[PDB]
């Protein structure tokens, strides 16, 4: 039942889920003082991204993002284990303010966010179990810029008005998930990080990509009313906005980069 | 007992302090979008600034920052009551990241921050008082950069050596407080919030003056390096560095400026 507004938000998080004030929190500010190149951080490689589109995969409603399940034979290449994913989902502002990413680059946010969420299959039956386990997980972050229409993007954003309540279920035919990522792969920050929902439990190895994709502003006002935090029937209704926490205090941690400049 | 790092850091200060966790929360970023121009800021007048060469004022050290006492003959002219003066103090980063504000400008931290916090005099009889209530509070917020050396800011910064750890006091020699202040003060942002460190009471009127002030890199070396949170004897010592809070949600909310151009 926490929230990002009100009561329940995230300044509150910590009073039901300690790690939320702990160490090792995410999202973070990426700025230079913070930043050190390594040439060790070389590429990734997706492997399993191109999902069938005769195949369907289910998105839903959790009451906090909207999350795409993927299958565990999707995985990341070039980690020191195997990392498989399990759902991918979004972060964003609202329409009167399009600017809700979670990491913030020299102090600016971004339009949204997305996370491609992997967990470490070769030591771990599933993501849940790994979650609270050292390195269990990795997070592949892209920041989105309002920009361009981007069809990849809108095979998931397509279905929206059929997962606008918490609990619904709607399934979305496979498409290549790479083509969500952006330019330049290459190029990523790296850090040792956290969930940035409750519980916040800091087992995340964070990768985000050092180039935006773009969504229109279209994109963006569909995401940003489609969607809402309780059910259908809730006589209460709350509007799933501005569903990102605010940045981290870095307290001690360097940020890792694959680019020098 | 409450720190900026660590178990008992920032998102933890809700448990104890629940208005940590509510409405009207500072410190904000001030950034384009959401500032508008209000003609009827005018010049606030500082009364009482030129503090008797003759008197001594009490400089601690908190375990939280570096304050002076001031005299409550020391006031704000131009606001809807007086507001008279308690306590000044600063807030910073740490050498390696020596970007310490609590506001922000356009996504962007200055170096430190100084805080002139005043009471409603004409309502309450102390600053303690008044702190829990309507209108109870009026800070004046200079914000820091690294430039040139300051004379003024040394009639604090030389007495730092003094109140190396928490506990320890010195006595600062009045001198005219307007010589902290910046350049075209008539130019400000003003807006309803709270104090920025427990009990987080919202019931500040803050005034952020447009201008930033200079101190030497080698003032604000001193201001990050001099002191402790921790007093003398403790065998685990804790640097007082990064006593600034993160900025918070401000949504479907205005800050005023005294200056359109
Ligand atoms: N926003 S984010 O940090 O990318 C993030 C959000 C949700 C989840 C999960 O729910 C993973 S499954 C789980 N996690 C903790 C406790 C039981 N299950 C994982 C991640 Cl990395
Ligand atoms: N950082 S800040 O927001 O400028 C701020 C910091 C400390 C104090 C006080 O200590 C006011 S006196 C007091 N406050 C709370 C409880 C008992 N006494 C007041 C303000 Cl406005
Ligand atoms: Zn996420
Ligand atoms: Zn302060």
């Amino acid at each position: 039942k926490w929230t990002y507004f009100g009561p329940d938000g995230e300044n509150s998080w910590s009073k039901k889920y300690p790690s939320c004030g702990g160490l090792l929190q995410s999202p973070i500010d990426l700025h230079s003082d913070i930043l050190q190149y390594d040439a060790s951080l070389t590429p990734l490689e997706f492997q399993g991204y191109n999902l069938s589109a005769n195949k369907q995969f289910l998105l839903t409603n959790n009451g906090h993002s909207v999350k795409l399940n993927l299958p565990s034979d999707m995985h990341i290449q070039g980690l020191q284990s195997r990392y498989s994913a399990t759902q991918l989902h979004l972060h964003w502002g609202n329409p009167n303010d399009p600017h809700g990413s979670e990491h913030t680059v020299s102090g600016q946010h971004f339009a949204a966010e997305l996370h491609i969420v992997h967990y470490n299959s070769d030591l771990y039956p599933d993501a849940s179990t790994a979650s609270n386990k050292s390195e269990g997980l990795a997070v592949l972050a892209v920041l989105i810029e309002m920009g361009s229409f981007n069809p990849s993007y809108d095979k998931i954003f397509s279905h929206l008005q059929h997962v606008k309540y918490k609990g619904q279920e709607a399934f979305v035919p496979g498409f290549n998930i790479e083509e969500l990522l952006p330019e330049r792969t290459a190029e990523y920050y790296r850090y040792r990080g956290s969930l940035t929902t409750p519980p916040c439990n800091p087992t995340v190895l964070w990768t985000v990509f050092r180039n935006p994709v773009q969504i229109s502003q279209e994109q963006l006002l569909a995401l940003e009313t489609a969607l809402y935090c309780t059910h259908m029937d809730d006589p209460s209704p709350r509007e799933m906005i501005n569903n990102f926490r605010q940045v981290q205090k870095f307290d001690e941690r360097l940020v890792y980069t694959s680019f020098s400049q």
